[PDB]
This record gives structure tokens, C-alpha cells and sequence, in this order.
């Protein structure tokens, strides 16, 4: 049968099981309250959505966000430990409270402006690309790879979830669309450059400079990805530029492992054709301690086809009720 309820006002209303709720992040990540699930001894976070069924968009945002919550199954991404709502009907529903572990810091956290050690770093950057594997393996683009969207224990397990700009692939800042998996392997690459250097390595002051500060290490577009550009405006801007070279990451990153500098070439390559993969980089000898092929899981296929749907408030409810009701907690 049916949990039995309490009302507290953070009025959240919620199982019995979880107690102690206390709110986190404020505002970060929305109402998030942290709480001791007492059915499995574990700490939580209890996300309450914001007006989920207020507008067809509000609707299909929340059907969007607790489907692809229910289908991450992953140790190095977040999903759901339980979904829940007070209502006992569907003419009931209009609250929908997602649970997840409570990993209790992101990476900003732990390195805190700090060179990591390189065996530190390996363990990080391996849990990130062994994420990103099984996410990119659904056909998703995560596309706002950050140290705030990377929570981590004091283990420093490390689970994907979901200052702004720094991360972001060169092709989002401007605008590219046709957007490859890469994009999230560009963001890897700055990740691990600042956990290893203890700096940022793109601190851009706004979007210009961003590409500009790009540009000077990685050097200006080569013949090969100045044919695949489409836009004239675009084209002709560039070409105009002063031409600059590449970087040496060796002189750039000196004192690092040399398998971590030839890794940051492979994956801070301007070119997002020519960047390796998440599968790729596990296979890549800076992980060797790490990589075990039999052991990075993949995704079940996963159907996105709703984003292209235009339907009614109620219908989009009435689905996300049907996923509430069919959730299953994991073993
Ligand atoms: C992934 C969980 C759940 N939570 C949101 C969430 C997502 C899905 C879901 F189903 C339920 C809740 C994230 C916002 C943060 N989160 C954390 O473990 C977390 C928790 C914290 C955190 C705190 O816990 C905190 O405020 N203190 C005082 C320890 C401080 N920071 C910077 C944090 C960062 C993260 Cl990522
Ligand atoms: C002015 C700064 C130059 C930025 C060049 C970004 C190149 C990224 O690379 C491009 O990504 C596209 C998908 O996003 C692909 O369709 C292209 O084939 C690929 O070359």
C-alpha cells in the first residue's frame, strides 16, 4: 500500500521514511532539501519541482526532467532513488518530489584553486569520462560540463548531474548548433588543465575574450576546419585574424605526466571531429591504473522523440504520472 505522509514547512509533504530535511544550495539547484532516508541508511536530497504543471512548457519540463532521471543507471551520473508524490490520484496530482544520493560537495569543493595530485586527478577525470560514456552511449549531449555539475563524496566518488562560461566548448560560444558529443570532451580537457595546474585554464571576462584566450593556445582554425564552415560571415572573420600556432602543451603544462599532456591534446583539439571520445580516452594509457573495458557500462537505447511533440497541459501530466507510478527503486 500507499506511505504514510507528514507536512513540514521549508509545505513539503513527504514519506514518512525520510526525516531530518534541511535545505541546501539555496536556490542552486532549485528546493533541494538533504534528509536521512531511513529505510536504506542513506543521506539524500529531496528535490521538490517548482510549479510543474503551471504551463505546457513548465509540464514538459518536468516530464523531461523525470525521464531522464529514470533512465540514468550509472555510479558516476545522477539518477533516482525514488520519485514521489502526495497524490493518490491523477485529478490529485500537482506535486512531484525526485529523490537522489546526497553526495555533499562538486568539485570547486575539492580542489579549492589547488594543483591535485596526478594520481588524484586520474581517479577524477576517469570517473568523469566513465559518466560521460554511458550518457553520450544514450544519444545525450550534456553540453554545460562544470566543477558545480560534478558532485563528488568525500571519496571523492564522483557522479555527473544535469565561473559559467569557462568550460564551454568553442563551437556553443558561438553558436555552431550540429553540435557533437566533443563538446563535453572540450569541457573534460578544461576540468582536468585546472585540477592539475590549480588554474583555470580559459578565465575569460566575457564571451570574446573567452575565444580569444582559446585562440592564443590552441591556435587559429587549419585549413581542414576552415572547409567545413558554412557561414561566410563567419569564414571571412576568421581568416582575417593573425594566424597563431598551436601551443606546445609540454611547455605549457610543464611538470605534469607526460600521458596527461598528450591526453589534453587529444581532447583540447579546436576541431571537434578531431577530439577524441569518451570510450577513446578510457583506453588511453593516463588511465591504465583505472581502465578496465569489462567494467564502463552502457546505456539502454533512450527515446527522446517527446522533445518533438507539442501537446496539452494534461497530457504531459498524465505521462509523468504514468512514470511516477511505473518507477522502480534500484537493488
Ligand atoms: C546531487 C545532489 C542532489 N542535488 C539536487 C537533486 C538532484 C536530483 C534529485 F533527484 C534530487 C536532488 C544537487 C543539487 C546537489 N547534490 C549534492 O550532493 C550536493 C550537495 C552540496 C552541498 C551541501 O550538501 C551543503 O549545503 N552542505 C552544508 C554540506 C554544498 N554543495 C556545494 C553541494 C553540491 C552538491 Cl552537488
Ligand atoms: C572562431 C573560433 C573557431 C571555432 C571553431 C569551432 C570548431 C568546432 O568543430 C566543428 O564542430 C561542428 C559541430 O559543432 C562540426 O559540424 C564541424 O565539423 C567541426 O569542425
Amino acid at each position: 500500500e500507499r506511505p504514510t505522509f507528514y507536512r513540514q514547512e521549508l509545505i513539503w509533504e513527504v514519506p514518512e521514511r525520510y526525516q531530518n530535511l534541511s535545505p541546501v544550495g539555496s536556490g542552486a539547484y532549485g528546493s533541494v532539501c538533504a534528509a536521512f532516508d531511513t529505510k536504506t541508511g542513506l543521506r539524500v536530497a529531496v528535490k521538490k519541482l517548482s510549479r510543474p504543471f503551471q504551463s505546457i512548457i513548465h509540464a514538459k519540463r518536468t516530464y523531461r526532467e523525470l525521464r531522464l532521471l529514470k533512465h540514468m543507471k550509472h555510479e558516476n551520473v545522477i539518477g533516482l532513488l525514488d520519485v514521489f508524490t502526495p497524490a493518490r490520484s491523477l485529478e490529485e496530482f500537482n506535486d512531484v518530489y525526485l529523490v537522489t544520493h546526497l553526495m555533499g560537495a562538486d568539485l570547486n569543493n575539492i580542489v579549492k584553486c589547488q594543483k591535485l595530485t596526478d594520481d588524484h586527478v586520474q581517479f577524477l577525470i576517469y570517473q568523469i569520462l566513465r559518466g560521460l560514456k554511458y550518457i553520450h552511449s544514450a544519444d545525450i549531449i550534456h553540453r554545460d560540463l562544470k566543477p558545480s555539475n560534478l558532485a563528488v563524496n568525500e571519496d571523492c566518488e564522483l557522479k555527473i548531474l544535469d565561473a559559467t562560461r569557462w568550460y564551454r566548448a568553442p563551437e556553443i560560444m558561438l553558436n555552431w548548433m550540429h553540435y557533437n558529443q566533443t563538446v563535453d570532451i572540450w569541457s573534460v580537457g578544461c576540468i582536468m588543465a585546472e585540477l592539475l595546474t590549480g588554474r583555470t585554464l580559459f578565465p575569460g571576462t566575457d564571451h570574446i575574450d573567452q575565444l580569444k584566450l582559446i585562440l592564443r593556445l590552441v591556435g587559429t582554425p587549419g585549413a581542414e576546419l576552415l572547409k567545413k564552415i558554412s557561414s561566410e560571415s563567419a569564414r571571412n572573420y576568421i581568416q582575417s585574424l593573425t594566424q597563431m600556432p598551436k601551443m606546445n602543451f609540454a611547455n605549457v603544462f610543464i611538470g605534469a605526466n607526460p600521458l596527461a599532456v598528450d591526453l589534453l591534446e587529444k581532447m583540447l583539439v579546436l576541431d571537434s571531429d578531431k577530439r577524441i571520445t569518451a570510450a577513446q580516452a578510457l583506453a588511453h594509457a593516463y588511465f591504465a591504473q583505472y581502465h578496465d573495458p569489462d567494467d564502463e557500462p552502457v546505456a539502454d537505447p533512450y527515446d527522446q522523440s517527446f522533445e518533438s511533440r507539442d501537446l496539452l497541459i494534461d497530457e504531459w501530466k498524465s505521462l509523468t504520472y504514468d512514470e511516477v507510478i511505473s518507477f522502480v527503486p534500484p537493488p
